[PDB]
């Protein structure tokens, strides 16, 4: 008789694993993830912030790229979130208990933060990582503020309830620079019509397609690199061919309309 | 340049994933659970309660030996644990989903199970599992009560802070039969001298030895069956070669001396 | 010099906690709370619902008034919550452990209900309960189901961020009656203009009464039973004045846009 | 008919609420809470640390002091327990809001915390104050270092169960100063024997009076001033006729005794 089978785990392409020395994308914003998953550090007079994460083994490295920044640990103030999956949110627990930073999300993301993933609406357990606490809870619209710099969040829900678009003003040549910080729009393999646990899955990727035609948007940064067109790997040529906000939501609703059509076909 | 380690999933022996037919330890308790991995079913009057339930991944084999002792899922009314390990813990957030049964456990045990076995004092990230609440909080000695049936919680910390061990008297062949499931007395790779995280984990293991010696103890059971001599495939000769409590206790701390003694010479 | 201020106990109208007898609603529904508090029992074949609890301390009549229903304790299988607010959820934590009931919610109640009520975005802290924990996360839509009887939940953001309707379809004289549950949608002492803590608090408002609208609707009733015009104490005729969904919601926008404009004016 | 009840809310005496300037008891250490509520902050070279905090409404007190003492409330780092009480962890949650500093306490502290304090085992609800989540887990004996100053918990299980000794060394005249910072041991109205939700109180009441004797304790200071002989009001006199820790734990033990004994003819 077969045995039950073993855990699997969380495995990710080589490049999302990728280690990279810190890019800078404007006076005070930097890439400090890896090649293909985005974690972003934004340096105030105050302390430091970061919008993501990416995998839980990237904890060390995150670390690593802060010091080369010139950030301790403990002067990481604030964490910020896309959305609470493993390759975005994994090495949150960790960065809390050695940074001392609080995590700021909003209900939704908080909920799914705390399960570590579990129960995902789409993919069960397969996806799980350390769980972590939300120290504030946000609303749509609301400001952070760090260092005096503003941040805010605008709820794009879709590729989990609690998917958030972050925004705020950075410097560039004297200039000002309206960096978005836009959520994924993908629904990989997710069940759109019909769904038990999502029911209003569809309304809400449509609205979110508007939410991120809207944003203020000079640049723009995905979680994951590639959706917005951005090349972590080419230096200084990184943000050369990068989408706008509307090409970005376009995109990404040709590509959700056509799956919703392949689905009903499916 | 090497990339960042991929995720390394919890890999156990077949034996420990290996369905069994519910196997009768007296009038109402069952081991429901695999071959190398306890998990026991106490059906009262007024509903059914459950002592531990292995891996992850045991969560539909548990419900179906359920039902074929004829407990539907919603008549698990209460989950008891030894501790909070995934192989021991690991299917009680879907298990408390689907059967809305209530956890009781201690303090130590609650907080590791809310964070899903991760940050381990021990094992860091690398055995954690979907988290759970415990919704009500045992203190040392207390009798938790299920269709008549006394429960009673003896903490014997060591393996983990909330090691607990559960007794209670069922009958058989008209006599009373006093069970006594005690927790993992191994440190299996724990260091146990001058330990930052647990600095009194010697002083622990000491006195959880005398606890199990002096457990009422007709019939031992372990949450590793192995531990107590048990042998699940060999049906109604499973129990032939248990181990009393005091022979137990005794065979743990001879390990436990001598694994510290081969710490202070390694 | 002056002492700090003691702590002062969130005090109601004697009506809210003046104990009333069951009265039913529909075949299965019935009013189980008090003179201005609503509590809905729900009776099915497979076990009781309860919808809001009201102050915390009710926890007693609430199960008295089960009893007189037929409903023991550990009969009592779901908690559905309007909104998290002492006045509403108050019991929640005490029930959960004499029940072995599960309470469903939405993250941002769920949220709100782990706090006991506590770092209200209007409130502050002068509105704490017992904190409860949500076993079940409901998303916008989704069905409930107990002992076959679905239950539908209908998002209406705006007294409090998680604020919920719920609707079901019950049966009297042989015929359908579908029952709307709808929240409250007052914003009493509420700064609705900029507000920081909650940005979009108008447009949640505002969609939230078109919710309100299009419930399925035959029997409306609300948290407050005064604000869709129920009579609790006169007995079988306490539905006689009782608003539609339509005119709950168009009453509750008017007494809205005048506030609105009264905070403008002061 | 009487109705229920209205929420009684938690008075205390006028003195446990009247603020005092700071207080200093070694270089490092100053009672900065009220005349007859201790809340001891340590300024470090990178940071400070909070030991206690009183009463809920104290927040805004004790971050004025803060202030008073140089300490902006960012730099505040660590916040410590000697029990999850209204009267002495109050606060937590606004501060932790307020400072972004983390809580560690041991696993029974984080649960009654997590709480807010509800469902005591003896005070039921009476007592309930916002809740707060436990960052640090930590363990008996375990060090918790800030800015080079380390803190040693020494586990005295009885007036609550996670009741915590917090020992440090200060200094003062250019001589060391060990400081010992023990929790209360009352039984205030308590059911000390047979109690189902405690049943092994008075055994761990005996082991934490000789907890209390062997600490390292060259000053010693209690979460009730008046318990160790501290009279804060009287500026540089306040310490001059405090216990010693042996007499402290024999004096509570004494009382204890005498509150056993009357117990058994009560
Ligand atoms: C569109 C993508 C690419 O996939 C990742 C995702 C889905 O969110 N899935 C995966 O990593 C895998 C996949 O989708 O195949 C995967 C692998 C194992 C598993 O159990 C579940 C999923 O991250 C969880 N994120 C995005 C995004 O846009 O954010
Ligand atoms: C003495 C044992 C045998 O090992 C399991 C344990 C330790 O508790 N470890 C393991 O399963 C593995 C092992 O110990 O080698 C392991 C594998 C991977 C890993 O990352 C950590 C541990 O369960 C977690 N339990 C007991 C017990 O007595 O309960
Ligand atoms: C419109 C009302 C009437 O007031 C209650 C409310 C507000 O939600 N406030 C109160 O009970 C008091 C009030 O509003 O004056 C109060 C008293 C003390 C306090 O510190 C805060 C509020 O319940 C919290 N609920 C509704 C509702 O529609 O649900
Ligand atoms: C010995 C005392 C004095 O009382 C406080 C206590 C008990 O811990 N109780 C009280 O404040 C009141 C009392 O004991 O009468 C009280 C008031 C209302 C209520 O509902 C419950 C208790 O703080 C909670 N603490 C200590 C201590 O040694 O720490
Ligand atoms: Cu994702
Ligand atoms: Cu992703
Ligand atoms: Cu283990
Ligand atoms: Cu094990
Ligand atoms: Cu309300
Ligand atoms: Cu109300
Ligand atoms: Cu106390
Ligand atoms: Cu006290």
């Amino acid at each position: 008789e077969a045995p039950l089978p073993q855990l699997r785990a969380y495995t990710v392409d080589a490049s999302w694993l990728q280690p990279m020395a810190p890019l800078q994308v404007a006076d005070h914003t930097w890439q400090i993830g890896t090649e293909d998953l985005t974690a972003l550090l934004v340096q105030t007079a105050e302390g430091a912030v970061l919008l993501d994460g990416g995998m839980p083994q990237m904890a060390g490295h995150l670390l690593d790229n802060m010091k080369l920044r010139g950030v301790a640990p403990q002067d990481l103030r604030l964490i910020l979130l896309s959305h609470a999956h493993a390759d975005h949110a994994g090495p949150v627990a960790e960065l809390k208990r050695r940074t001392g930073a609080h995590v700021a999300a909003n209900a939704e993301t908080a909920v799914l933060l705390a399960r570590g993933g579990s129960n995902d609406l789409h993919f069960g357990d397969g996806i799980t990582y350390p769980p972590a606490s939300a120290d504030r809870i946000i609303m749509d619209g609301e400001v952070v503020t760090v260092g005096g710099i503003a941040f805010t969040a605008h709820f794009m829900p879709g590729h989990t309830p609690g998917s958030t678009a972050w925004t705020w003003t950075d410097t560039r040549d004297g200039k000002p620079v309206r960096i978005a910080y836009a959520d994924s729009l993908s629904a990989p393999g997710y069940q759109l019509k019909g769904n038990p646990r999502y029911p209003r899955l569809i309304e809400d990727y449509k609205r979110s397609f508007a939410t991120v035609r809207a944003l203020p948007c000079d640049l723009l940064l995905t979680p994951h690199p590639g959706a917005s067109n951005w090349n972590y790997a080419v230096g200084s040529k990184a943000s050369a061919e990068a989408l706008t906000c509307n090409a970005y939501a376009d995109a990404a609703e040709k590509k959700f309309d056509a799956q919703l059509a392949r689905e009903t076909a499916g």
